[PDB]
């Protein structure tokens, strides 16, 4: 079959949707190329959604799997609740769960793929269902313990701590949601995320200051889309009810309910230790989920496979085919 990277409504995929979770959930499916080996889900992050594996579709296809990559909840045609406990980690999970049961039944087992906000979801997801996850590789993002304590994100950074993330605090204000409304400025939004810069060097985003919608009008091409994928980004973002970035931006909103969930894991419930096994693929020049914060993740893992690619944060299609190296020869050696 034709492994190139999936094409904006590639034919080679089917476009669905199903309840999940009192929630419509639409994504890709693409069938294997032969009997089943195992049933992939690929979890994307912000701000993305399932056609950003469009390097890994079609290749875990040809390699036999079975591949599900949903439009996470807020994303493109995927419904974007208003309660904000939805979009826990947690909950996210959850929907993962029966997704993935919609397709390999109640006593099936997956393999779960994870990138940016997805990693995290499919770390979590392997922790909370077990008994689900027969194999779990996450790109850029490392694993984070399970929260024993809350503080607000602006007293972190005021003390000159977790200065990476300090562009989530613009994120969730009302600042990028007010302000990215209809296909006009999403296109600068896109033009941005993506690599975009003006006629100075100016980036449309940093992971200080988060977008800078001064300068989103000179944004010029961006190097990690072309004009047909940046197109398609914003025709399945237009998809959402104005204010379009409401659902994307809401999972930079729940810090706290996250730490609610987590705070009782860590008191009660068992300890973040994954037993199947596990792929981590860090990114070189993410500046938003370094390598060098994956430190101590190792400890956490029975069967954790290391590797490192040099690209940005857009490393499932900057370095599309060596990262579907990594996955392929790790799911090998996971699988037997
Ligand atoms: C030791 N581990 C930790 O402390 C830890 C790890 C993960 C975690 O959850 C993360 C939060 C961040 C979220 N992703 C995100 O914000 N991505 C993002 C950023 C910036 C962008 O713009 C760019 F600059 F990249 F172009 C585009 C996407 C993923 C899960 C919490 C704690």
């Amino acid at each position: 079959m034709d492994t190139s990277k999936l094409k904006p409504n590639d034919p080679r995929v089917k476009y669905e949707t199903k309840q999940i979770r009192g929630k419509t959930y639409s994504y890709i499916l693409g069938e294997p190329a032969g009997p089943k080996l195992e049933t992939v889900v690929l979890v994307h992050g912000w701000p993305d959604m399932a056609f950003g594996w469009r390097h890994q579709i079609p290749y875990l296809m040809s390699l036999g799997f079975q591949v599900v990559a949903p439009n996470m909840l807020g994303y493109a045609g995927t419904d974007a609740p208003r309660d904000l406990s939805q979009f826990t980690l947690k909950s996210v999970s959850a929907d993962i769960a029966e997704l993935a049961r919609s397709f390999v039944g109640q006593d099936g087992q997956i393999v779960l793929g994870g990138h940016d906000w997805g990693g995290a979801v499919v770390w979590r997801t392997a922790y909370y269902h077990p008994e689900l996850v027969k194999a779990v590789f996450s790109v850029c993002t490392p694993l984070h313990p399970l929260s024993a304590e809350y503080k607000p994100l602006e007293d972190i950074v005021a003390a000159g701590h977790m200065l990476n993330f300090k562009y989530q605090l613009q994120l969730k204000g009302p600042d990028v949601e007010a302000r990215i409304q209809g296909k006009d400025m999403l296109r600068r939004f896109f033009r941005a995320m993506f690599g975009g810069r003006g006629p100075n060097g100016e980036a449309g985003f940093s992971t200080s200051d988060g977008v800078h919608f001064d300068v989103l009008d000179k944004i010029g091409a961006p190097p990690l889309l072309d004009e047909q994928e940046l197109e398609y980004y914003v025709e399945q973002y237009a998809l959402q009810e104005a204010p379009e970035l409401r659902g994307p931006l809401n999972w930079y909103r729940t810090r706290e309910l996250n730490a609610k969930d987590e705070m009782d894991r860590a008191k009660n419930g068992p300890p973040l230790r994954f037993e199947m096994p596990a792929l981590f693929v860090a990114a070189s020049k993410d500046n938003a989920l370094p390598p060098a914060m994956s430190k101590g993740m190792d400890a956490f893992y029975k069967d954790l496979t290391r590797a490192e690619v040099d690209a940005t944060h857009w490393a499932l299609t900057q370095a599309g085919d060596e990262v579907n190296r990594v996955i392929g020869e790790w799911l090998n050696k996971a699988l037997g």
